[PDB]
RNA sequence: AUUUUUGUGCCCAUCGUUGGCACUAUUAAGGAAUGGAA
């Protein structure tokens, strides 16, 4: 009904007097061996449920009764714990045991789940409970009494209450003697003698019962056919019907010896940090084993012959590499159902050469099997290659064992076999949840917390006026209440921390009159409309200029911030009680982290749908559509109208010597400038431009490895794109000499290290880029491997390992060493790339809310979504981390403005689909085609439409559309199919431009698979040029543009009721 | 309550002209693809 998200805000402590600073150390330090004990007592107190103390409970999200009590009875935990371990049989006796039931079948998951054979073994926490009542040795009955009610207040299973309320219940309620009515009815009655009244039919009595509503019927008849002696004695007994805990007390003084004298803060404080992964865990793995056999159970187990075959060439002699890593196969491979087709080519020609193996029958000439051979590869090459244009590569030499086993398995079954191991290989691998306390961290809060409070910016100036100090100082400070460990008393003391980002967002003050309101968004972001670009005015660059390097970055946007407030260009920010600290200690360096939660009624009436497609292979796209659309330029979706608002690729340009430098489009510089480093990289080639390499064929044919890198090296050629090529390229003529495996040791550096422009120095954005990297690392582990190994091969048991990296590391820790590095800014280079799509993305999205309306976000991802019925495998895996990560990261952005919302939604294969043009009101699909001057048309292009327009039937619908172009191609320019064959392209561009002159046009184009240009029934692209093709008006417009609306098109009739 | 030397990251043939940017925290496991064009 309300939205509910608290931005963090990390800060670097800032170190204060050492004895002071200690004082919170221990502090600090206490409070952690202090939450550690309730965590593993509380553990036994879930350890004790009883079947009748979940009686009647229920409020189970579709969970087994059984199955809940399974997970508290005993969990999984380390090897070396407080409580005992168990075995993997008796624990199914043992539910049984416990309670006289054999385990469901939801239970029964739980136990068969993997875990840590090697770290881990299950533990039985009923018995921990047992003996959590021998020492205490509390009554059975008195604690189960106790324990029952705690199941009342959620304090225990699931859902349940705030750390401070079950400690205002259990250790709560501080009275002597102050109940319900201890010392204030008890009182009253003494009272009676003091006011002297006669106690008859006094009117406060019967407004509890007038107020409020047998003794109870009979006080309406009080005195209409004034007895109250009776109503005492009644209170008495009902006062005395009642009950609490009482087994309590016992455990508050045990807590005591260990935990300590207790205090609600502390009391409370560490058992929230100690319970946080119980609870967790529990409703974790609860969903996990939930959905664990929701596909296990229905999902097909039955096909192991044929995925265990499938493999057999993981371990066929078709797998060949240096890492010797066996990767999960998956439906991807083989084109999917898309390889089905190819078979019958393969047999069709497998049968031919048996056929002329027969004629030609004798062992004359065994060269036909081998040309047999040969020609085989070359097709599923192209076959991988022409697959893969559009849809990734399926691997072609794991094709080459996948044929060898024709007769042995059946096409359709290799395929049924494939999903069932897409499953099972890796989805069954999903190991167990364990319960283990990691490192805690208590918070301040305003109230309803441990005490706490953030310095206010009205009190800050105020106080600072007291020491006479600059009316601002860039650190921010805060104040809270501590416990002395020496003296175990409740003091406060103050301590500040610096995040240079806060001071900005929301602490910075502006003292100016009159100065700007604060935004909706209350932070001063750029994106929530603050350039923040103040005049640096003259002092200002003397204090950055004259900076030293280092902070000379920090200051600048420190000198900012004050000139903005000096020229009143901050906006005033509204400031509440509404932070909260999070403190938290390792060694003698604290990370304090303070965040404040963010609410804002959702904006379900939405007039604007924007659709982004956040896709690692293609470029990304924005689209946005306006929703219940009046206008000149409407059109209606089933019913449904509307119009397209705007569409745009998303860059993110970076002001460098005033050029627009696209993090994501860059892909290097041109190879013009980059003569000097590539010159020193081409020299190391000579010494090594003998390799072997192999035919498309297969036949494996040696060459010199300059060639290909001459045509590498061009200026016109990126450094980027050459500097992966190069690696690709080493890694191959490294390979061909394994005996100078550590005569590359510097070269790899230089590439990547201390060379003038090494991959780690620049790091481009772009898919091709964080290309290098992966490639990069193949490479430095390509050279381990060639350069770890025995000089006899075949040999002392099939070779050996490469000693894990561990002990593979010692070789070369600068090597081993600069992976790490190389990794480390692959993640950080990673998450840049997510947090920056999604401020573009919300931006244009947030922008334009603010022109017409509150808007949906369609993005494309699978979320942890209810998929229960029919899912499809195709859409299963279509997203990269970029497109998850992206999504998740708006889905998180989305929950800090008003009017956004975000919806994941299941990737499709929209690659052909036509705006406001797909399922409206049937289903029209196109095909890609592509743009050119008849002056460079290659073989490639003018066989490609042959392969189309080719008399061969396919009962599968994939590639119907291609023929359709390829016969609108002709039809088009009216010509023939055999008016053009076999012309090569020197007479074959000749007859197109007579075409071209004839209607004084230029560049034609034609449907090419996985192209940029698509025919659009609408315009999707502001520069898009109006055609009319085969006789059909359409909008020319870049394919990608038009995928980002295909994406907001999806199921968006669902969001509109 | 005075520290005044820093919250975390990204991009570049010219690491600076005030170069140009972006971000919610711990934690958890895992983390299969030889393509460049203002």
């Amino acid at each position: 009904n309300a939205s509910e998200t608290r931005k963090a805000y990390t800060t670097k402590m800032i170190p204060r007097s050492h004895d002071r600073m200690k004082l919170l150390g221990n502090f600090m330090d206490y409070l952690m061996d202090g939450t550690p004990i309730f965590f593993e007592l509380w553990n036994q107190f879930g350890g004790g449920i009883d079947r009748d103390i979940i009686s009647g409970t229920a409020n189970k999200d579709k969970i087994s009764d059984d199955l809940l009590l399974a997970v508290n009875w005993f969990k999984v935990m380390p090897i070396n714990s407080k409580p005992q371990g168990v075995s993997p049989s008796n624990l199914a006796n043992l539910f049984q045991q416990y309670s006289g039931s054999e385990p469901d079948i939801q239970a029964q998951e739980y136990f068969a789940s993997n875990f840590d054979t090697e770290k881990h073994q299950w533990k039985d926490m009923r018995v921990e409970y047992e003996r959590l009542l021998a020492e205490l040795q509390l009554s059975r009955s008195d604690m189960h009494h106790d324990l029952k009610l705690m199941y009342k207040e959620k304090c225990i299973g699931l859902s349940l209450s705030t750390a401070h309320y079950i400690t205002s219940v259990m250790f709560g309620t501080g009275a002597k003697n102050n109940r319900q009515t201890k010392h204030q009815f008890y009182s009253k009655v003494i009272q009676l003698l003091e006011e002297s009244t006669q106690i008859n039919s006094v009117e406060q009595l019967a407004s509890i019962i007038l107020k409020a509503g047998p003794s109870i019927l009979k006080i309406v008849q009080d005195y209409e056919l004034p007895s109250l002696i009776a109503n005492l004695k009644e209170k008495l007994g009902r006062f005395e019907y009642e009950c609490e805990w009482k087994c309590m007390e016992k455990i508050k003084a045990f807590l005591a010896s260990k935990v300590g004298p207790y205090y609600l803060g502390s009391y409370s404080a560490m058992l929230e940090n100690a319970l946080s992964p119980i609870k967790g865990m529990t409703t974790k793995n609860c969903k996990f084993v939930l959905k664990q056999i929701d596909a296990k159970n229905d999902i097909k187990y039955e096909n192991e012959p044929f995925g265990k075959i499938v493999e057999g060439f993981f371990d066929s002699p078709y797998f060949e590499s240096d890492t010797n890593v066996k990767w999960v196969l998956h439906p991807h491979h083989i084109g999917e159902s898309n390889i089905k087709t190819l078979w019958e080519d393969l047999n069709a020609i497998h049968s031919k050469y048996e056929e002329d193996i027969a004629s030609l029958s004798e062992d004359k000439k065994e060269k036909r099997i081998k040309v047999y051979q040969g020609d085989v590869c070359q097709t599923i090459n192209t076959y991988c290659e022409e697959v893969g244009k559009e849809a990734k590569t399926p691997l072609v030499q794991l094709l080459r064992y996948l044929y060898s086993r024709k007769d042995d398995i059946a096409v359709d079954k290799i395929i049924d076999g494939i999903t069932f191991l897409s499953k099972k290989h890796k989805v069954e691998k999903q190991k167990i949840n364990p319960v283990i306390q990691k490192y805690p961290s208590f918070n301040f809060g305003n109230n309803s917390k441990l005490l706490g409070k953030i310095i206010s910016p009205k009190d800050k100036l105020k106080h600072n006026l007291k020491c006479n100090r600059n009316q601002v100082d860039n650190y921010i400070w805060i104040e809270i209440k501590v416990l002395n460990t020496k003296t175990m008393r409740w003091e406060k003391h103050h301590y500040a921390l610096s995040s240079t980002r806060f001071l900005e967002e929301v602490y910075y003050p502006a003292t100016s009159e009159n100065p700007p309101d604060a935004l909706a968004a209350r932070f001063r972001t750029k994106t929530n409309g603050y350039e923040g670009k103040p005049a640096l005015s003259a002092e200002q660059i003397e204090q950055i200029r004259s900076a030293p390097v280092g902070l000379r970055k920090v200051k600048k946007r420190q000198m900012r911030l004050e000139a903005a407030r000096q020229q009143n260009l901050l906006p005033r920010y509204t400031w509440g009680k509404d932070f909260n600290i999070n403190i938290c200690k390792r060694g003698n360096n604290f990370e304090v982290t303070l965040a404040t939660k963010v609410k804002k009624k959702k904006e379900k009436n939405y007039k604007v749908v924007l659709g982004y497609d956040a896709n690692i292979v293609r470029k990304n796209t924005y689209a946005a559509i306006e929703a219940h659309a009046n206008g000149d330029g409407v059109i209606d979706y089933n019913d449904l109208p509307v119009k397209p608002i705007e569409s745009g690729f998303v860059t993110v340009e970076s002001q460098v010597r005033d050029k627009s430098y696209d993090q994501l489009s860059y892909n290097g510089v041109k190879l013009l400038y980059c003569k000097p480093h590539v010159e020193s990289r081409r020299s190391f080639l000579e010494k090594y431009r003998n390799g072997t390499m192999k035919d498309n064929r297969g036949n494996n044919i040696q060459i010199d490895f300059m060639k290909d890198f001459e045509a590498i090296a061009d200026d016109e050629t990126s450094l980027y794109y050459f500097n992966m090529k190069y690696c690709k390229l080493l890694q191959s003529s490294i390979r061909n000499h394994s005996s100078q495996a550590k005569e590359y040791r510097e070269e790899i550096f230089e590439l990547l290290r201390d060379g003038k422009l090494s991959v780690l120095k620049l790091s481009s954005l772009s898919n091709l880029s964080f290309v290098m990297f992966k490639v990069a690392k193949s490479l430095i582990g390509t050279y381990f491997g060639h350069l770890l190994k025995k000089p006899k091969n075949s040999k002392s048991d099939v070779k050996a390992p490469p000693i894990t990296d561990e002990d593979k590391q010692k070789a070369d820790p600068e090597m081993f060493a600069l992976r790490l590095a190389l990794e480390e800014k692959r993640l950080n280079k990673v998450k840049s790339k997510k947090e920056v799509i999604a401020n573009k993305i919300v931006a244009k999205a947030l922008e334009l809310r603010d022109k017409y309306g509150p808007v949906l976000i369609k993005g494309e991802n699978i979320s942890d979504t209810t998929k229960k019925g029919k899912k499809s495998s195709t859409n299963s895996f279509l997203m990269d981390w970029l497109a998850r990560g992206v999504a998740n990261k708006v889905k998180e952005m989305v929950m800090m403005h008003q009017g956004l919302e975000f919806v994941e939604v299941n990737p499709n294969f929209t690659s052909h689909q036509d705006p406001f043009v797909h399922k409206n009101p049937e289903n029209t699909f196109r095909a890609r085609y592509s743009r050119c001057t008849p002056s460079e048309l290659t073989e490639k292009n003018r066989k490609e439409i042959l392969s189309f327009l080719s008399d061969k039937p396919s009962k599968r619908p994939t590639n119907a559309y291609y023929n359709e172009g390829a016969m609108a191609f002709l039809a088009t320019y009216g010509l023939k199919k055999n008016d053009v064959l076999g012309v090569s392209l020197e007479k074959f561009k000749q007859i197109m431009a007579n075409i071209l002159h004839q209607r004084s046009e230029d560049q034609l184009l034609f449907p090419s698979r996985g192209g940029m240009f698509y025919l659009a029934t609408y315009k999707l692209d502001a520069d898009a040029t109006s055609v009319n093709w085969n006789g059909k008006q359409f909008w020319v417009c870049n394919a990608d543009l038009v995928a980002a609306y295909n994406v907001g098109l999806v199921d968006i009739q669902k969001d509109f009721k």
